[PDB]
């Protein structure tokens, strides 16, 4: 499937078992959901962007749900202001930007 | 031309008469580029991100170049680390996801 980019790029991705939607971001480099519960291990980090950094839970080898396509990687929990899909896992479930 | 995203999908634009590099940027709706002279009329802005809101003049019209296209359309100046260009651009240029 194609998206063009008139809306924001959003879809519906399952995480721990719970329903959510997510951004398909080409500019972030790592995942970033918003703070919940979540089962695994997790260790302390900080990520960045516009306006500076903000301190995540990184877990590893997450198993989401990304439009209907499995990937399995890192994802940080965090107070992000929207859930986002960054290349680590795009690049899992063959995601392209094309023009 | 259909960029994959194991590295973080940088491009030459064109703006003021300069060149710079810039991230294709999906997840974020505006085109923010670190500080420059622009010429001509702007107006303040706030814009948010991962870690919060930066401040920035919001030129309208303005003529820019990204990966060989033309583009014009509002350009945000301020504090961002790294050159974006947002979905008002990306729609210029034709650029849409594919998975
Ligand atoms: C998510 C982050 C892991 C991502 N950052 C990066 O991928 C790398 O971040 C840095 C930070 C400093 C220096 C070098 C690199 C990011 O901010 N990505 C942003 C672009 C960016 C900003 C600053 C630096 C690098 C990229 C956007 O893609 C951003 N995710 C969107 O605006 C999504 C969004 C929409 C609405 C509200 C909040 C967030």
């Amino acid at each position: 499937p194609q998206i063009t980019l008139w809306k924001r790029p959003l879809v519906t991705i399952k995480i721990g078992g719970q329903l959510k939607e997510a951004l398909l971001d080409t500019g972030a480099d790592d995942t970033v959901i918003e703070e919940m519960s979540l089962p695994g291990r997790w260790k302390p980090k900080m990520i960045g962007g516009i306006g500076g950094f903000i301190k995540v839970r990184q877990y590893d080898q997450i198993i989401i749900e990304i439009a209907g396509h499995k990937a399995i990687g890192t994802v940080l929990v965090g107070p992000t202001p929207v859930n986002i899909i960054g290349r680590n896992l795009l690049t899992q479930i063959g995601a392209t930007l094309n023009f």
